[PDB]
Parts: structure tokens; C-alpha cells; sequence
């Protein structure tokens, strides 16, 4: 489904290690490719971790949703000012686009961060590289499942206390997919990552 609309451009600089963006990202992303979406698109925080091609005068780039844009329409970006140079000229200020969300887009293993702070008293778990909008999170209790809240800052949160020694947390996609990832530690900070995948690569 193609978007119809216009982008302008902005930065998050050089970021923290701790939460950039609206969706909380480890880290400003390498290749600088990111966007802040309308607040509809934005959708409470689901579509953080997507990526977008977007289309432009000079041609085509790939973006990962790593925002939100409070201010902006529908259909209206705010590009990395390395994705709007990439797509028009930087003394533009605004130009013309088309997008599409990216299926299955290519990228690293599933990763786990638990949120700094948690315990089994409260947690926040932040999943990384899932490609696509994931529709629930949840952490083993005994042989049920706990299922976490997602906020509006690209975690998932526990509405309740979690049992103690290592975490099993099933993640379920947009499309029905799930993986599980046992062993995962309760590590504040840290970027667990795992073997786990949604789709191959090829």
C-alpha cells in the first residue's frame, strides 16, 4: 500500500547509548536512515522497528521508523537529514515522496534489552530487529504465559511480578509468526541478542 505525501527533515544527532527516538532505540542507526511517522502511523509505538521505502527526485531509500512526528500529517515524514540528502537537495526543505512499508525487510537476529531499572518486581522488555509490527510479547510463568503491555516508547512492559532465574519470552508478529527465546537473563542495559529469526535470509 503506497503513501502519498511530502517530507521534511530533522536529527537526532549523535544519541545516547540508553534510548533515541520515541521508540527508545539502543542506538541512532549506523547508516544514519531513520524517520519520525505521524502519530497515527506511529500507531502507540507498533511501528517502531519497521522500515520504510521511501521514494524521491533522486531515487529510493530505505529508513527505519525510530520516531514520532507530532506535528505531522499523514503521508508526511521527517526524514534523517541523510535520508532527505539522499533523495533531494538539502536546501530543499520539503519535497514530494511516495512510501511503502518493507515486508520481511533484511537484518540482523532477534535481540532482547531489557529495560534499566527492571526486576521481577516490575520489567520492560524492548525488541529488536523483528522486521515487521509485532502484535504480543509474552514471558513464561511455569507452563502459562504472562503477556506484556506495550507502551508508547517501543517497550513491553509486565502487568504483573515475573518468577525468578532465566526468562523464556515468546514474541508473536503481525502475521502470526513466534519465536522463543529461553536462557535470556535479567540484564538491565544489555543488548541480548539471540539466534532467533521471523523470516530467512537470502
Amino acid at each position: 500500500m503506497t503513501t502519498h505525501g511530502r517530507a521534511t527533515h530533522y536529527s537526532l544527532g549523535q544519541g545516547n547509548t540508553i534510548a533515541n527516538g520515541n521508540c527508545s532505540m539502543p542506538a541512532v542507526p549506523a547508516d544514519r536512515m531513520y524517520v519520525a511517522v505521524s502519530s497515527p502511523e506511529y500507531s502507540g509505538a507498533a511501528a517502531c522497528g519497521t522500515f520504510l521505502d521511501v521514494t524521491g527526485p533522486k531515487g529510493t531509500v530505505r529508513v527505519q521508523v525510530a520516531d514520532q512526528c507530532h506535528g505531522c500529517e499523514v503521508g508526511h515524514l521527517d526524514l534523517s537529514e541523510e535520508a532527505f540528502r539522499a533523495l533531494g537537495d538539502f536546501n530543499a526543505g520539503i519535497i514530494p515522496i511516495s512510501y511503502v512499508t518493507v515486508r520481511d525487510p533484511a537484518g540482523p537476529t532477534v535481540a532482547i534489552r531489557v529495560k534499566e531499572g527492571s526486576s521481577r518486581w516490575w520489567a520492560g522488555l524492548q525488541v529488536l530487529n523483528a522486521g515487521n509490527r509485532i502484535d504480543r510479547v509474552e514471558i513464561q510463568a511455569g507452563r502459562q504465559w504472562l503477556p506484556l503491555t506495550r507502551t508508547d516508547y517501543g517497550y513491553w512492559v509486565t502487568p504483573s511480578p515475573i518468577q525468578d532465574g532465566p526468562l523464556t519470552v515468546k514474541v508473536t508478529d503481525q502475521y502470526g509468526r513466534a519465536v522463543v527465546l529461553p536462557g535470556l537473563r535479567m540484564a538491565p542495559g544489555e543488548i541480548q541478542r539471540t539466534a532467533s529469526r521471523f523470516y530467512p535470509v537470502h
